[PDB]
DNA sequence: GTCTTGCGTGTTGGAACACGCAACAG
DNA sequence: CCTGTTGCGTGTTCCAACACGCAAGA
């Protein structure tokens, strides 16, 4: 799935904070056919993320994904808990979305014990098909 | 300039260390050919950092160029540029193969000069005792 | 509160990381003489730093004090800031004490704006009378 | 000396205050810095020399009227020498050394260091001497 | 003098570790 | 209700590239 644009040695895929939220979250209802075909579809919240690397369509050492829109969410062997500051997102001035960071702790809130493995979930700004867009990477 | 890659949207150079020696030095290096010019040939010190980017065939915020092979503090434009840190060493596969070094552009006469916010990554080949040096260029903060 | 030692020209208080530790630190919830009247008590943290020369001792670009034991903790028109990376101390191959540095910013976190003015706090390792003991100057 | 209490002086200090005083050839309540002659030893001897210091010792030298031969080695010369002012006057230079042991300039490099203070003079004589060790 | 690589420590601001305000259930 | 239980932000300190600039020899 990546040579299908046969890219030169170097090139990487390091998105913005903004190209996230608008070229890649905000396009996949409108069915892009760069964002449906380039990005795995998956619920997160279902596996351990060490399990995630061999079902993500690519990634080295950061993989991305599409998921339903939604608290201690269990996942697998833990639970997803809320670090840092919710940080806004804009284009040209405008709220497009908010990045959101996460960390995995092992076990069941608040006996767990934290692990290496981060989420950061940007979501879009708006009222009641909606997906969140999650990095995930591995510390130190 | 780029755009005979069909780009995908998002997607931006961040090679590894690993991969400028090697994979850009190295496919010169061998005096062996590309598909296209991406890293320009360049006399880069013959010039003020800050005309540079207009030399880059890309980069937003860096560029990278080759430049000829000295055979310290060389001048260049209006300045100096200054060396920094330990030189560090770059690997592939357990064997050494190059070094990048870093330096600031600083204006005027040496040491009386003053420092700026332009930095060089130079990298370069290893050897015994068409020689070209690859830079990074960009502009700090 | 200097020449009672009756000092030859020349001569300053130039503490080790070491001496702050055992023999200031450590002594004066023993009571000693030179210890209990050698170093003015002050709540650090009720003021803005550039006050404080006034109410030292003594000093001449660097002054210590003893202040109660505890984030950005709101001093005046500022709040503090940790700094670089905590250093162990250590006696003879005892771990004794901990060197904390932190740099005055003017106005609220995150929004503050830097100064020149710092802080080397040092304190004891135990659990939880009990101080710590903090090294103030001027850069530049 | 009460504890806590070392010696760091500024080179402001050390000229005037001590090396004026001993050369107008005023005296001093005590000797503090003492008079040797560093150049016929070695820098690892020389804290036996000192009446004090735990790391830096100081002492006073008769002066020269480069790369002085001092026992095993030779000191070698510094940076650029720095000039001390005193309220817009200037009174000295220290000049930094470190020790070569061996015979010049086939030497050897040590972490042996001296910081060396004189007096300013137009075209009874002594230096003063900061003596310390590396790392 | 002139002009340098090669070590040193400041300054930064990034992002994770652990405490309670705020809410859902029990 | 009025507490018991089950999450979620937000202010700290950590941890670390990156060079800054004396300073040394080249």
């Amino acid at each position: 799935p990546l040579t299908q644009l046969s890219l030169p040695p170097g090139f990487r895929f390091y998105p913005t904070d903004e190209e996230l939220m608008v070229q890649y979250l905000c396009r996949k209802a409108a069915g892009y056919d760069f964002s449906l075909q380039l990005i795995a579809e998956i619920d997160l919240y279902k596996f351990d993320p060490w399990v995630l690397p061999n079902k993500a369509l690519f990634g080295e050492k950061e993989w991305y994904f599409f998921s339903p829109r939604d608290p201690n969410r269990v996942a697998g062997s833990g639970y997803w808990k809320a670090t840092g500051t919710d940080k806004i997102i804009s284009t040209e001035g405008q709220r497009v979305g908010i990045k959101k960071a996460l960390v995995f702790y092992i076990g069941k809130a608040p006996k767990g014990t934290k692990t290496n493995w981060i989420m950061h979930e940007y979501r879009l700004i708006e009222p009641s098909d909606d997906w969140v867009l999650c990095r995930i990477y591995k510390k130190q």
